[PDB]
């Protein structure tokens, strides 16, 4: 009974490696089904082998609205509709694509699966923030807490919570690359003195996505060891 | 599974008699941990000891007494173990009685146990804000503190963080009037009270190994109040 | 000497009525040259007229790299450099318009002011936030903060400092419009009891852009009493 | 010009002797109120008087007594007319002493002004945070207690905020050794200590007829600290 998400179907976007993958196989092992993914097929695929039994993996682009449509259609037809959505991750470019990437994206797909949920009385979603290195990230990092306050306010009537967890400096594939004079100015700017988890991250979604958590909505939940 | 589990964790919660202080102990126990309950007299301790049977048991404690802290602390390093969980739970008369029931009080405690804690490189301390103008000083004074001494001890693996509840199902909540109910919920978008066991959730949730990278945070259990 | 803005020049967009306007007259008062802004040449003038020889209106197009060089060109060519910035104010559609309008914007027409300020070691950035009424409003204006708060630790050591004012409910031509059923729903809302005054949203920039502010950096200031 | 002229208004600034709260207390006398600044004795109650002139005076108080406190405003109700503006600006000895000078202080003595203020629809308080464990728990419990009773008594025409200083020029920075200087602005982006003038001019806006609709607000003064 306490923290199972037996019942409940979770759509994870970037399922393919670090965070997003860690969200997504925390999430089966608290008995959800997990539909995870990838921008391609083959990264479809690849998530599909990770997860076995316990979900599968699906192409997605979240800029399309007719590849989000298709999607949930899918996942409608072979498991029920989703009940957990976790949305994971200078030029004129390098800002509008973080701005596509890291806020519209995750407005428009948490409108999608909203219909359903309030139809349901019952949802979670859930938006992890970038992980720390700025004012591109930090804009539309803010951006995203900004509308999921507004949305939480619009929605809790009707059973659907939505938050944001904020990670701090975690390790990652990209974070061993920094040497090891660049190691110590990350770890000095952490109270803790270490790197978090990816482990960690996904115990903060897994929670928030919980039927214990149902009175949580419209929060920021850090999880970076002090670093504030 | 390993998954949030408190076995072999020595938890100290205040203010355990009833409601969210029980809920919160109860919770702790389902997890493993050895719960300590507290209450400012022998009475309301044994009917803690009562309910949590093996699990643990209830002291009387007097948490604006230094003498009465040391002696519960040794008390449970002599039966259980060093606390490695700490929930904080609890005209003139009025305010400086609430700044020392839901500060002061909170501030004592903590800097008591601390000293166990850093020795373990481990331990985990927890306040709850009072349920919804002193009570206000009061709860960003818990907040203010929480976020200073989080940052003071992180480095030897102590966590330190607050959830703040929102309106909350108890004892008080069936005085309110027929309309009287109504203009609480006007207030919370999520249209209902909290229960406590929610509260419960989070404060076992932030006490868990998982949450070792969670410090100086508030966590709101609200229903979209702020 | 307090807060006296002579030696300032001020660019102000969103200048030809309401707040815009109330800002522009102020820093003006305060002793500014003051430039503000207009999307068309007509605009443009109409600002002209009521600055007089306090300043002038320019067309502007903050969507355009070019019409922002040659704008801050011909400004510094009869004025002197910009010494003080102020940036003023469901379908896919009014989503990516509100992110342009009441960010993106606000993030170019920085940046580029942002060059000849640190040069100086002297510059006064400040965004004001759109009047309350959400989603894409709120995603917006939490993006414009999460902004200022990045670049103001930027640019903090070279004497520039980048502020947000977030206004409440302020009395506005459109505010009038709304009912006197509407009307009380709205003061409801505010602990004050009172629409707040476009003057009012005026004197906080002008605070912060006075020589006194030079310490407040990557704040918020509301103005909404006390609707928080 | 009528731009931020305090002329007409009463001013109380606590803690008026030197430093920020002296920078204060000149500032709002240049903008034309009648400054009664204050301090802990007579002494220092006479060197405030000595540099207001004309502008206003000292007076000893005590903000830990309800007597002291009501014979000041007697007083200053009796030369000047009611305080349309307040500025509050000030082991278990540490802590208790910290929550008396810094929280409960400011709690009595704004509940006190707050009579004669909500009378005539108009006035001012404005709280000063500490200059960057026990300091936290404090700063936040004002913040905390400034935005209860912003909420409360905004009808009635008063505005309650809070000015949050950072690292600030002092007597006491002239002690920071050759490097330990160097360790405190690296944490300030702006490069430099700020000037007490920077605080005061927080104040004397916040305090001004411009700032009416703002209220529970905390605005920090840090060159991007926080």
């Amino acid at each position: 009974q306490f923290m199972n998400l037996e019942g409940k179907v979770a759509l994870v976007t970037g399922a393919s490696r670090g965070i997003g993958k860690a969200i997504a196989e925390l999430l089966a092992e608290r008995g959800a089904k997990v539909i995870g993914t990838a921008t391609s097929e083959s990264g479809a695929q690849a998530i599909s082998d990770y997860l076995g039994d316990n979900g599968k993996g699906m192409a997605l682009n979240v800029t399309n609205p007719e590849s989000i449509e298709a999607v949930l259609k899918a996942i409608t037809d072979e498991f029920g509709g989703v009940d957990i959505l976790v949305n994971n991750a200078m030029k004129e470019e390098e800002w509008s694509d973080i701005m596509e990437t890291n806020l519209t994206s995750i407005f428009r797909l948490s409108k999608a699966v909203l219909r359903g949920m309030m139809k349901k009385r019952q949802g979670r979603i859930i938006n992890v923030g970038s992980v720390v290195g700025a004012a591109n990230y930090a804009a539309a990092k803010a951006g995203v807490i900004g509308f999921t306050k507004s949305m939480a306010r619009e929605v809790a009537s009707r059973g659907v919570t939505v938050n944001t967890v904020a990670p701090g400096f975690i390790e990652t594939d990209m974070t061993k690359a920094l040497n090891d004079e660049q190691r110590t100015a990350t770890l000095a700017q952490v109270p803790a003195g270490r790197l978090g988890d990816p482990r960690e991250i996904a115990s903060a979604v897994a929670f928030l996505a919980s039927p214990e958590a149902a009175y949580i909505t419209g929060e920021t939940l850090h999880v970076n060891g002090g670093m504030y």
